[PDB]
Order: structure tokens, then sequence, then C-alpha cells
């Protein structure tokens, strides 16, 4: 289903694209959201995922928020993929804006081991304003299931892999 990713590692694979666009053309089994513990959808990935659902994915998530309450930080939850996927993974990373603490990172991407193949934005990056080479990093040495890593800004990837160790 995927093409055109770089392989970075046995099981790590990164491509420049607009994640949106390839949940919508791959259709994956799982979609990584870039959420939030409230599951608000408001802005970055989470926004454009949203709004690519038509908003199913808010009404779906505010159901959940009123039956189970917030995520943690460095938690999860497994919800429809709707229209672009089977299933939709929100993994919340910690923001560092809001003062979150960033060894939270590594719990967030132990959530992504449970799914055999994920398409998946950088966590904690973006809007939640860690540092994304950390952020690679950190992926590939915790993630152990095939991760598809989709970057939609390209100065940004080709850092990433200019950069990668
Ligand atoms: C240059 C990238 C910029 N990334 C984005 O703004 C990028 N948003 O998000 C991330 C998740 C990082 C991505 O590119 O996958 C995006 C989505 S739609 C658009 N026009 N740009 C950001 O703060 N950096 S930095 O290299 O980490 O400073």
């Amino acid at each position: 289903s995927f093409s055109g990713y770089l392989k970075l590692t046995d099981n790590v694979y990164i491509k420049n694209a607009d994640i949106v666009e390839e949940a919508k053309k791959v259709k994956p089994t799982v979609v990584v959201n870039a959420a939030n513990v409230y599951l608000k959808h408001g802005g970055g990935v989470a926004g454009a995922l949203n709004k690519a659902t038509n908003n199913a994915m808010q009404v779906e998530s505010d159901d959940y928020i009123a039956t189970n309450g917030p995520l943690k930080v460095g938690g999860s939850c497994v919800l429809s993929g709707h229209n672009l996927a089977k299933h939709c993974l929100h993994v919340v990373g910690p923001n560092v804006n809001k003062g979150e603490d960033i060894q939270l990172l590594k719990s967030a991407y132990e959530n992504f081991n449970q799914h055999e193949v994920l398409l998946a934005p950088l966590l904690s990056a973006g809007i939640f304003g860690a540092d994304p080479i950390h952020s690679l990093r950190v992926c590939v040495d915790t993630v152990r299931t095939n991760v598809y890593l989709a970057v939609f800004d390209k100065n940004l990837y080709d850092k990433l892999v200019s950069s990668f160790l």
C-alpha cells in the first residue's frame, strides 16, 4: 500500500508527505493522530485529520471523553478511522509549550507497539513544541513495529534525513 518511503531502520520508514493525503490514498489499518488529552482536534495534524472526516472524528471523540474522561499525556485510545483508515490511534505526546515533561515522549511512542503497522506523524513536533530531530530519535529507539512517518514540511524532512544517525 505505502509507496515512496525512505527506509531509516528495519522498521521505521519516512516520506515527505501530507499525512491526510497519505491516509486518504492508502486507507491504512491505523493512522496516528497527534492528540491532546481532551481529544480537541483544533489545529495541527489533529485539526487536519478531523477536517478530512467532516468533523466526524470530533463528534466520536466528544462521546469518548463524555464516557471515559481525558487521556493521560503519553497515553492513547483507539477510535474509528472514519474515511481515512480502519482505526485512529489517538496518541498524546507532551506539549512542551504547556510545560509537559519531554520524557513522556518515549511513553507516547510505546503506544505504537500495540499495532503491527501504522501511518504516523512525528509526535510532539509542530505546535507541540518539541525538537523533531529528537522526536525521530525517540521514535527509532522505541517503536519496534512498522511505522510509516509522514513529514509535511519539505525543509524539515530534508533536515531529518540529512541529520539521521
Ligand atoms: C519546518 C517545520 C514546521 N512544520 C510545519 O509547519 C508542518 N507542520 O508539522 C510537522 C508535524 C512538523 C510536519 O512537518 O510533519 C506543516 C504542516 S502544513 C505546513 N505548511 N507545514 C515546523 O515547526 N518545523 S521545524 O523544522 O521543526 O522548525
